[PDB]
């Protein structure tokens, strides 16, 4: 019955959180939930480029309001994203070839979105998923056409749309540190820091196998030392919801000093886009699992 939110506060970290929408807080008992036990929210799908932007310039906020207006008299923190990121893209995007053309469309799409709600979005992910497992530049669009420049210019943009939030880089498989995606990042984050470019944290989208929690402590110390302020966890989930890794994955934050907090992919299982492996920390009756539980006393003592 605890909140792990409230104790990871008195741990010193800022925050554990969760990805929500409109559809999930008028449904189940997650508005509940997320009130007493998460300390901030992030948009599922209500600010990914399709929703936002599904036609050039007709821009469609209502979902995205819904949420930052529900945080807001709530007292919980907002995070945003995901601006730039290949996977939900609409096709008149993807169709477009001409490189100036792209360029003041990443532009447009950056800017309004983070204008609308300058101030009040703590971080903003600002490129998702950018690298090959190998750790190459993944081949988007937006590589193809504007060239590896596109995440610089998007950060530019970001910072100058709003420098109160927080900006980070997000991607998956960042869970071993001897991955080549791991080591890649960390490398190039360095070197477009060095070069000026505004990336405030890297965070890292947890999605575990069974027993995989274990090698977090290690990837997560590698991670923060792209020498970023900030790092996280972020849409965190894990395949049969052991305790021991849900537990290792939060002595991992505990112990890198950057890690700002956690932030689960969503409330309770039968929610989840891989429910069969029941991943998260209440089941399909609201009620917290072992993990949960098991979350909480690590956090109390």
């Amino acid at each position: 019955a605890q909140s792990v939110d409230q104790l990871i506060k008195a741990r010193g970290k800022v925050y554990f959180g969760v990805a929500t929408d409109q559809n999930r807080l008028t449904t189940g008992k997650n508005a509940a939930i997320i009130q007493a036990d998460f300390g901030m929210v992030w948009p599922e799908n209500s600010m990914q480029w399709d929703a936002t932007e599904p036609s050039q310039g007709n821009f469609n906020f209502a979902g995205a309001d819904y949420l930052v207006n529900w945080a807001q008299q709530n007292g919980k923190l907002i995070g945003g994203g995901c601006l730039v990121w290949h996977s939900f893209l609409p096709s008149w995007v993807s169709s477009i070839t001409d490189k100036n053309t792209l360029t003041n469309v990443m532009k447009n799409h950056i800017t309004t979105l983070m204008t609308r709600y300058k101030g009040k979005i703590r971080t903003w992910d600002v490129v998702g998923e950018a690298f090959n497992e190998d750790g190459s530049l993944r081949q988007t669009v937006f590589l193809n056409v504007i060239g590896e420049d596109y995440i610089p210019i998007a950060f530019q943009t970001a910072r100058a749309a709003d420098p109160n939030a927080k900006l980070y880089i997000m991607d998956y498989n960042l869970d071993s540190a001897s991955y080549p995606k791991t080591q890649a990042i960390v490398n190039r984050v360095k070197q477009w820091r060095a070069a000026g470019v505004p990336i405030d944290g890297i965070g890292s989208q947890t999605h575990l196998s069974a027993g995989q929690g274990a090698g977090v402590l290690q990837a997560l110390p590698l991670l923060a030392s792209a020498g970023t302020p900030e790092v996280s966890i972020l849409m965190l989930d894990v395949a049969g919801a052991s305790p021991t890794d849900y537990v290792n994955v939060v002595n991992a934050c505990l112990n890198v000093q950057s890690c700002v907090g956690i932030t689960v992919m969503g409330v309770a299982d039968p929610d989840s886009v891989r429910a069969s492996t029941t991943p998260l920390l209440f089941d399909g009756n609201f009620n917290p699992k072992p993990a949960y539980n098991a979350i909480v006393q690590d956090l109390q003592q």
